[PDB]
Formats: structure tokens, sequence, C-alpha cells
């Protein structure tokens, strides 16, 4: 429980930091019993790494790893996510036995910690295509081995998709097939884009969501919010905003319970 | 080798009628050693019922089932949808053990044989929602009791999409967390929508596709084929078109195969 388990995060700069800041302050707000931790890299502001130490019980700095992997990640119109690569640093934290890696673009709507009941790897399906795994919430062990095993894979081979996504389903490539206790229910990692791709699915199954995922080019923090009327203002033809409940949400975390602590 | 197993299409009307002959023939191309039955409604001419009987073995006059349900079909933007309820029919071919009821917007690459190894309910994963099953691909065991039991659902409660989709997953509630064996492979159930939602993924898995479906509102008989050229005419920002590989080929099966016997 306290000791040994975690929930682990990265941010590789401040702007993906105001969102570890909002997942970070869900999780206290829904009464984990377990460890916060942050990755961080050093383009996070000494700044920045102060406030990050006011939420999370550890920040812990790392190296950036970079695909540079231009052609396939221009073949999903996400030229920036070379250093996603940096999420494989996860896999040194042996202080914990067991550790739920979420993405900083998640956010906690509902206690989570029933997930440390499940074993490596755990993890919910990807809308684009679902015999993939979606790499935004995972359950892990912590592991030298796995560990370097991931950074050769990486090395050797580089990732289909140009991010840690790609590699971590090609090295975890028994998930679409084996055990359905590792197939976490989609309400535990519910990407943004389903709600808009099958609206009546939400409508039915959505109240009992436990994450959000703002997963895509568009991230939560490049909105503009107005905390007076509580609008959010989003560029043009944005699908999101026909069912902006999360968007809003998520701005009124940062607005109320993160800002104070930036200043 | 099955004379008590068939596959099973649907259709409403002539225009999925095009889209059922180049399913049917597509599964002779591949030897399908199974027999081949479309599901057809008063709509569908007597003309077309005619060449429907040089492709299928059986067709099976059926009434149409609509849902009415305008509230949920506009939700996701298919008005049109309703008439899916007519799936239902299927449940109702005891002269059959075991089939696959497959799509009329389906086009299979490969024997799919093999599903018949499988039991009810099994089917792929909908990109959408990846905890949903998509009806376009799936092995079920006709049953009268079965049959009853959908009907009366679809009278009580209708479909949560107002089509056989939602319907179908309510009633085969346990899918999502059952038997993983249940969960065909999504290569049995290709949405091109994944195509171009996570291309990374359809590079390095795609060629293994042995089912291609061409779900949403834009059904390859839409589109304007050249057979001189072999170009598709597409409207405009179609976003399939980037990869069109799957379009030529149900292009280049009707023109060869089907077209000829409708004019
Ligand atoms: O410039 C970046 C890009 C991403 N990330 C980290 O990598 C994760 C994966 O990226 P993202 O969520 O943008 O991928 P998506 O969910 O959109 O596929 C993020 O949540 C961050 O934790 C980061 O720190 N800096
Ligand atoms: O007007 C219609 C619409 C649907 N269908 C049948 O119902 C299936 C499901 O509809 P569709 O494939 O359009 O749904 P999608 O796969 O786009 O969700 C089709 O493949 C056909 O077999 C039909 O016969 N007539
Ligand atoms: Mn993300
Ligand atoms: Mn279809």
């Amino acid at each position: 429980s306290m000791t040994d388990q975690a929930f682990v995060t990265l941010t590789t700069n401040d702007a993906y930091a105001k969102g570890a800041l909002v997942l970070g302050s869900s999780l206290k707000q829904h009464r984990t019993t377990r460890r916060l931790v942050v990755l961080a890299t050093p383009q996070v502001s000494d700044s920045m790494r102060k406030v990050l130490e006011t939420v999370f019980d550890e920040v812990i700095m790392v190296d950036v790893l970079d695909s540079g992997d231009s052609a396939h990640l221009t073949l999903m119109k996400r030229p920036e996510l070379g250093v996603t690569l940096t999420k494989l640093h996860c896999w040194s934290l042996t202080q914990y036995s067991k550790c739920v890696f979420m993405d900083a673009d998640t956010l906690v709507l509902a206690n989570i910690d029933d997930l440390f009941d499940r074993e490596e790897l755990s993890a919910a399906p990807d809308p684009g295509w679902p015999d993939c795994f979606n790499s935004g919430v995972f359950v892990y062990q912590p592991s030298v081995e796995t560990y370097n095993q991931l950074l050769h894979l990486a090395s050797e081979q580089g990732s289909f998709d140009g991010g840690d996504q790609g590699i971590l389903n090609t090295f975890f490539s028994s998930w679409a097939t084996t055990d359905i206790r590792k197939h976490l229910p989609f309400i535990y990692n519910l990407s943004s884009i389903s709600i808009y791709s099958y609206l009546p699915a939400f409508k039915v199954f959505g109240a009992s969501a436990k994450v959000v995922h703002f997963l895509g080019r568009v991230k939560p923090w490049n909105y503009t919010y107005d905390p007076k009327t509580k609008s959010v203002k989003s560029e043009a033809h944005d699908p999101n905003m026909t069912h902006p409940e999360f968007l809003i949400l998520w701005w009124n975390i940062f607005t109320t319970n993160v800002l104070p602590l930036l200043q």
C-alpha cells in the first residue's frame, strides 16, 4: 500500500507539468493511499520542479530519451512525440514493487487504487487500433532487467510509431491475445476521442468513467479558460467542445487547486 | 468443410445488395467450404433477388425490423440505420449449427473458415468504444430462444445506438470481460477508420488483414470508379483516400464479378 506502490507520471517541460500537477491533484482529491511520483527532465524549470514537489511525493530527475523518428511520428501528425521514449525510465523505479504509469494529460475522476490488484502489463485498448493497448495508463513492475531490455529494443529497433506506445506494444505483444484481466476496462483510460466517435456508447457507459485521457495534439492547457464564466475558448471546428465536461473539470482543478501552489 | 455452417449477410435494398454480392464473391474467391446466406427484405428488387441467388446458396426473405430510434441514430449521425435491427433475424436460421454474420459493407481478403472454431458470441472490438464489439463480423449460434430473447429486448428497451450494435452489446454484456478467445483479432474486422486513425499500427499489422470493413456513412458503392485507369472518384476531403487499396479491390471485384450481372 503506502510504501512500495506508486502512481508515476512524466514531464519534459513546464507545459506538460501543468498536466502532471492536475493529475496529481486529482489523485489526492480521490484519496489514493499510494505514493505519487513524477519523472522530470532538465528542460523543466527549477521553479516548476519546486512546485511539482508540493504535489508529488518525489520528483525524479531523468535524461530525455528521444526517438528522433520523424518519419513514424509524421505518420501520425505527432512530430513532437519523440521525447516520449523518456517514459521507459519508469521501469528503473525499483524502490517500488508495482506502479501505475499515467500520462500527464490524464485526469482521475474516482479512486483507482484497485488497479494494484492487476499484474504487468495491464492496460486499456487504444481506440485507433484496439489490438494495441493505449500507453496512457498501465500497471507494471519496475525491474532493472525489463528496463534494460526496453532500452535495448528502443536503441536497436526504435518504435513503430516513433514514441513509447509503439515499442511498449511490441515488447508486450501478447497483450491482445492473453489473459482478459490484463485488459483494463476502458473506463480506466477513457479517450476523449471516443466520446465523439461513438457518442451513444458514451451516453450509456460514460457516467462510470474513472479516468479521462486527453490524447491527441490539443491538450487542456492549450485552451483559454475564463474562471469567472467557466467558459473554455477553443480553436474553430474543435469536436471535443460538443461534450466539454472533462475539459471544464481539468480547468476547475487547475484554477482552484493548482494555481495557489504556482505562486 | 461444413454443410451445417454458413456465412450470413443482410441487405434491405439494391444498394447494399451490391455490397452483399461483392462480399459473397470474395468468400468464393478465398475458397470457403461453408454455405453463403443472405437475408433480404421486400425493398430488394425481384431482379436483384435473382442475381443474389447466383452468389448465395440461400436468399432468405424476411420482414424489415426498424428501431425508429431517430434520437440515438442522430446521436451518431446515422439516421438511416434503424433498419439494422433486421439483422436479428440471423438467429432464426436453425438449419445451421453455427454461423458467421458479416455486414454487407465487408470484404474478405483471406480464407476465414477458422472463425468456425469460435463459439457465440465472438467479435472484434469497435474502434470508437473498444469495450463494445463491432457488429460487422460475429460468430453466433442460431437459436429460436436467443432469437426471441433478442426480439423481446429490442421491443422493450430498443438499442442504445438505435441499431443492431447497441442491442447486441447490451445482450452479450459479458464480452468485454470474458474469455479472451471471444475477442476476435482486429484483423478479422479491420475498420477502415483505424487505417487513418493510427497509421503507424496499420503499417506494421495491416499486411495480415483478413477482412476489411467500410464502416461509416460513405460506402464503396457511393464512389465513382473508372475501370480503364482504376481510379476512384471521391467526395472532397475524404480521409480514406490517403490509403485506397481496399476500395480499389472492392471496385475490381465489383467490376469484374458483379456489375456484369447488373448492367
Ligand atoms: O513534449 C512532451 C510530450 C509528451 N510528454 C509525456 O509523454 C506523455 C505522452 O504524450 P501524449 O499524452 O501527448 O501522447 P498521446 O496521449 O496524445 O498519444 C505525456 O502525457 C507526457 O507525460 C512530455 O513530457 N513532453
Ligand atoms: O440501409 C441499410 C443499412 C444497413 N443494412 C445492413 O446492415 C448492415 C449495418 O449497417 P452499416 O454497415 O451501414 O453500419 P456501419 O458498419 O457503418 O456501422 C449493413 O452492412 C447491411 O448489411 C442494410 O441492409 N440496409
Ligand atoms: Mn496522453
Ligand atoms: Mn458495416
